[PDB]
């Protein structure tokens, strides 16, 4: 079933059930996801009403982009050419600049196809906006179905040379409960190496580090505690995790990661070579979310996209986007029940 | 009563009501009127979804912006630079560039004041956006009142030295119907000057000329069939009206123009210096309105706003902003009924 009612400002929210009763809801504002529930208990973080979003944090479940990260004192070079993007966040560009996409009311048309449901959102970015060149015309398809596969689909073509590489910020709590850390989830991630960031800007370090056999390897599941605790001088610099990970095999065939609590599983997909993992290293701000007080780790993304800071090292990848050529990228996040044994306790 | 619905592709559709039982709606795709009407006749010119506006033609009823016209070459010269805005017209930059604000979902919330019940359009234009610096924080706020008075009131700040000129792109045609010619109504209209268009291209000449006692002055009331049937050149160039008119008197308080037929009348009022006025010489376009094939001159516009052309000719006024200056607007549409 597909219902869909006024979210806020004039942004509506899109509820979908499939037939395993699992619901999932979107907002057009920011195409963003806005909540995931199975048996009344919430998936991942998320407020209730629009107007939250845009008080208390933009960026929950959102679409982010045109680039996805930090790009070092807002430069980019396109085609020979230096550009400078907006800068709001020191010199540096995060997530596309001040008053990005996230925060734009989207278009959006709903598509039943059965078993499987698709809400596509659609918004142009015109050129000069936050410094691209453009316009950039772009869609974002989130679709769930029957089998509890999440699927989002980005688009885009340019009229210019630009950049673009995209993600999807949206932040997991197995415990359905933000004032409970996630250090006691599981997680299994199909990952080597690690992308180290300079300092407290977060900009990228330079280099590509091993993290085999340290606290930062998951590609055998391990509770996420034994990073927390990690004094590891990264960890350390960001009071939890907060880098992209490289993926060690691509393709979209693959799970990349898998995040596990108790008998719950959300699985990883995706056609992007690198995963950003940020653990809602807030400290003591405590966001409220459905009035609970948001704990330092009270949540865990899973951002597939090119790895920021391929500006310095340009072996992470090439996000620049040709005029005329069409941009895809697909990440999917399935849900499992009794997927593994995972019987801990903290 | 307040009602809002969905209106398609996301967009909603707010209808106010007043006591008098007189009827408006406006849609947030591009902070919109998109009705009016009263013992269920439409005032102005509208569609029924928000597809049909994309999909037929954006501009009516629209905020347009951020700087209404055309500017020759796209060329605008802020803090002594010379900036090149998004050229979609030919060289020229028309409505602000493509896709621009009146093809965006604004935010929006609705206050209701009883006699008067206002909904504030919000929408944040980026800095470098279609090449125009910012950011550019813009609010519109529609309102009617119990006393049949449709405002529209523009605030905005820009971060940085920047351009700003926006206006309502309402057509009316009160014979409720695009298929007839609004040759049938009468306007009055408080200005002795016009500025002259060019050449098809309908930038600017670079000249302001006195219309006194021409086929164009309607300083006294008259019926738009004479200016359509005169042969002034200017009528000519562009087979109709589609020229700005500079107001006499500027001030909130005076009715600038008068657009009637029979019993009903639409008064017009503004803090801005010009009108640009265009009669929907469209020729055989034939634009679907509620299944009826729109008419060469089936609807005309009252936008109010500083006159396109400043780039060339100063006289007619300065649209820059400053960084840290708070822009605002006013422009009302009256409407009545003789008893
Ligand atoms: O939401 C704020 C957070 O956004 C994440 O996408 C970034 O990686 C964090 O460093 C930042 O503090
Ligand atoms: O909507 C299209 C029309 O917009 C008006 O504001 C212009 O003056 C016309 O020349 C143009 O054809
Ligand atoms: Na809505």
């Amino acid at each position: 079933s597909i219902k869909i009612r006024d979210f806020g400002l004039g942004s509506d929210l899109i509820s979908l059930t499939n037939k395993a009763g699992v619901t999932i809801s979107f907002t057009n504002l920011g195409a963003r996801i806005v909540d995931w529930q199975k048996d009344g208990k919430h998936l991942i973080l998320g407020f209730d009403s629009a107007k939250e979003y845009l008080e208390k944090d933009a960026y929950p479940g959102a679409t982010v982009g045109p680039t996805a990260g930090r790009i070092k004192d807002g430069l980019v070079k396109i085609s020979g050419k230096d550009y400078i993007l907006n800068q709001n966040e020191g010199p540096q560009t995060l997530h596309g600049g001040e008053e990005s996409i996230h925060t734009k009311l989207w278009t959006y048309e709903v598509t039943d196809l059965g078993a499987e449901v698709q809400v596509k959102f659609s918004l142009v970015s015109n050129d000069g906006t936050n410094g691209y060149p453009g316009k950039i015309e772009m869609s974002v398809t989130h679709s769930f179905d029957d089998d509890n596969k999440w699927k989002i689909h980005y688009e885009a073509i340019s009229d210019k040379d630009t950049v673009f590489n995209p993600t999807g910020h949206v932040y997991f709590n197995l415990n359905g409960d933000a004032s409970e850390s996630v250090e006691n989830h599981g997680l299994r991630l199909a990952a080597s190496r690690f992308v180290p960031l300079k300092d407290q800007t977060e900009i990228v370090r330079g280099d590509i580090v091993d993290i085999k056999n340290t606290d930062l390897d998951f590609r055998q599941e391990k509770q996420l505690s034994n990073a927390f605790n990690s004094n590891m001088e990264q960890v350390q610099l960001v009071k939890g995790i907060d880098h992209p990970f490289l993926l060690d095999q691509l393709g979209l065939d693959k799970e990349q990661a898998r995040l596990t609590l108790d008998d719950t599983s959300i699985s990883v997909f995706t056609d992007q070579p690198s995963i950003v993992i940020f653990t809602a290293n807030f400290g003591d701000l405590g966001t409220l979310y459905h009035e609970k007080k948001q704990v330092h780790h009270g949540g865990i993304t899973f951002a597939c996209q090119v790895s920021p800071g391929s500006e310095q090292i340009p072996e992470l990848g090439d996000i620049s986007l040709k005029a005329g050529e069409k941009y895809q990228a697909t990440t999917i996040y399935s849900l499992h029940t009794k997927l593994e044994h995972h019987h801990h306790h903290h």
